[PDB]
């Protein structure tokens, strides 16, 4: 019971491994209903058992790839490989690579700096209003820390060089840096073997693969002008509306009627789909291709427009409250937000106030008119009649 | 557009001030309905405008004081002072002080280590199953980083010394360490001036004071055997049940009947109150005296017991879903959880699975039967019909 045993100081790396929850989410098993992509079945809603932290280190690299489309509009493809037997995940993107040159301040090559050193980012200057998902300078290093092997390969024609270096043992050591002359099409490829012992797992089982695959479909549905491949197979997704259809296709309410779906691409930064829900308020949303599974002010900003307008209709007739109207809604929101803020590194809840979004999302009078007639008002009027 | 301007590395301290959101919450104004204690009406539900990050650095020090009751059960009092004119907040507790001695490993005095160095804590050894709120070793340093002046004073009789040192300019520099002989009642007092420029605030206005005051009432209601004083005024709270009453005050539902309250202190680590909600599912919960404003598995663990039993009854008299039963519930939970986990440093959502709680909270059949007899089952049986 000595003072030095009671009061302890931890390094940054030690703290991440000792307290992973605020960095990557829970490292313990979770059992809950999720949307997944099952082989031969597609998008479906079922109970899944998985470790959030493992899902998240995959997500960090995948979002980083999508971020490059904002950095370089010439980027066109993301290629994802998932090899459960060899415990191997690879994420590849074209467009401009990372500059392969020595950082004059930190005195090391840039790819080694931003992948092997904590708190390193190109998103630290918020005078630039960016719609990338990267914000904090942790993501890629967290995947590195929770991998037994983590390899960065990036090629920059501008610098006429290609970079390749491997980290091992939870970013505890690095292999040899490979520099080669390069004069081809730029690319970046991140290949890592997740440290499954950190997650009390033995392999990338059916459930986590089904989640990682559905996440690849998310990227295909949330980005623009980006082809997404999964294990060499192109994913058949064209726009957010076709992605949303994969959830609603052939769904029926309890009475037997097909779900009425209201859609509007409000502008180049907002796309909204609205249908009816029988299990309370449901939302599926994305901010800068991040799956905001706890929602955020972008979801409230869209849903509160619909709720207030629907409440005004029930008030002409018939005492109703907004939460009663909201529990009949299932909304899909794909948004591009400038310099978003979140509650945590996992970025599941987007906290930025609408006045700082950098854009607006006023639903058309056509959308609202289609929403007053989607049966939500009918399901509220029959309740007041009781 | 040079490489060194594009790709930058930040120190831990720089990152906290540059990206405060994951550390303390939003540093921008928020307008939402909150429970506050106003100087003329008391506990009431109204719209408030405040900066979460400023509220949180107050919460970090306040929860630290409550943690000391777990460290030293002989501790009995917390005294909080809020002086808006001089921008001065102090949080004082009795019980055992911090050991005043040089840390043999980090080579500095213990209070200077755990208040002036990031990632320093007594809660890093999870072989000890503790029910304190502190987990990550950030809290006090974050308040320090977001203050223009931050002073730590703690007196340890065991070491017969008293410690006092001041940090200034967002923990950018530290004053002189003052060591004096001590032989009185142990205490710890944290006094800080919040850096209102970091929060774009001109003063500690009515709304942020009302929030800080209600939080002191939370501590008085969530802890055991702790008197809480605010500006020399004792808070009249004795136990969790009396605290919950301050919210309901015999107020009436939409029909005009007084709200029926079902209560059970299941054991020494769980106390639950259940009434009726007319605005959807409401929860007011605490884990190790932390206000878990986003809920967590401690709330699900309690609420789902009620939901499962109420669903079992409506099926006997008949298609029902769990969310419809839950949207009529307003639940209060005061829980002590071993080594809890949360989504973020703000600890608003408690993520630990029930199998790691260190205790159980199985509601008595009397409590369940008392829940079967509220209007929740009645308001649902007629709807399915
Ligand atoms: N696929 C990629 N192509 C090009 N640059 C990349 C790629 N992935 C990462 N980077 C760069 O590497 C930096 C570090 O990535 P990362 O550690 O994820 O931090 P971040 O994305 O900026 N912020 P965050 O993910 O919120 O912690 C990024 O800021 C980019 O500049
Ligand atoms: N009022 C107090 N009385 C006694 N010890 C205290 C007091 N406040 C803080 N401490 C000690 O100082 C340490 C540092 O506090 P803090 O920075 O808040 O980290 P923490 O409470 O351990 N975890 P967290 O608050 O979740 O980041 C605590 O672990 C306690 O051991
Ligand atoms: C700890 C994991 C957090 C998470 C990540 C994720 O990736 O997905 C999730 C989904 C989900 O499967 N989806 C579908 C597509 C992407 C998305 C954005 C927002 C909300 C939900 C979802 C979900 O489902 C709840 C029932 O609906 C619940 C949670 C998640
Ligand atoms: C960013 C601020 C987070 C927060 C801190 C806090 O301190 O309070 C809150 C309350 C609140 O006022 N209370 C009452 C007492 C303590 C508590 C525990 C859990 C939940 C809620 C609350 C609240 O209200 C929601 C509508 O009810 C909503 C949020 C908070
Ligand atoms: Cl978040
Ligand atoms: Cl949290
Ligand atoms: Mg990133
Ligand atoms: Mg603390």
């Amino acid at each position: 019971a000595s003072v030095e045993r009671i009061y302890q100081k931890k390094t940054q790396l030690e703290h991440i491994l000792l307290r992973p929850d605020t960095y990557i989410g829970s490292v313990e098993l979770v059992t809950q209903q999720m949307w997944v992509y099952d082989e031969d079945v597609g998008i479906n809603y079922r109970e899944v058992t998985f470790v959030p932290g493992l899902y998240k280190i995959f997500d960090e690299i995948l979002v980083n790839a999508a971020d490059n489309k904002q950095r370089d509009p010439k980027m066109s493809c993301i290629r994802v490989t998932i090899d459960p037997e060899n415990n191997l995940i690879s994420i590849w993107n074209n467009g401009k690579g990372i500059p392969v040159v020595e950082h004059k301040v930190e005195k090391m090559y840039v790819p080694a700096l931003i992948f092997g050193q904590l708190l390193t980012s190109s998103n630290y200057d918020d005078d630039e209003k960016k719609v990338t998902g990267g914000r904090n300078g942790y993501g890629a290093k967290l995947c590195n820390i929770f991998s037994t092997k983590f390899t960065v390969e990036t090629a920059s024609r501008e610098y006429k060089k290609m970079f390749k270096q491997t980290w091992m043992d939870n970013m505890g050591r690095a292999g040899e840096m490979e520099l080669k002359p390069f004069n081809g099409e730029d690319y970046t490829c991140i290949t890592f073997q997740p440290d499954l012992s950190k997650f009390k797992m033995q392999s990338l089982d059916k459930d986590i693969v089904a989640l990682m695959v559905r996440r690849a479909y998310d990227i295909a549905g949330s980005t623009k002008d980006v082809k997404v491949f999964l294990n060499g197979n192109k994913l058949p997704v064209k726009g957010f509306r076709s992605y949303v259809d994969m959830y609603l296709k052939d769904k029926l309410d309890e009475t037997g009627n097909s779900l009425k779906v209201i859609h509007e691409q409000v502008n180049h930064r907002w796309e909204v789909c609205l249908t009816m829900s029988e299990k309370g308020f449901q939302q599926i949303s994305f901010v800068n291709s991040i799956a905001t599974s706890k929602g955020g002010r972008h979801v409230d900003y869209v849903a509160d427009q619909i709720v207030t307008k629907l409440v005004d209709v029930v008030k002409k007739k018939n005492a109703v409250k907004a939460h009663q109207v909201k529990n009949h809604m299932w909304i899909f929101v794909n948004a591009l937000i400038e310099n978003p803020t979140f509650d945590s590194q996992t970025k599941e809840n987007m906290t930025l106030q609408p006045k700082s979004f950098g854009s607006t999302c006023q639903l058309s009078e056509k959308f609202i008119k289609a929403a007053i007639g989607c049966g939500i008002v009918e399901s509220i009027l029959n309740w007041v009649k009781f």
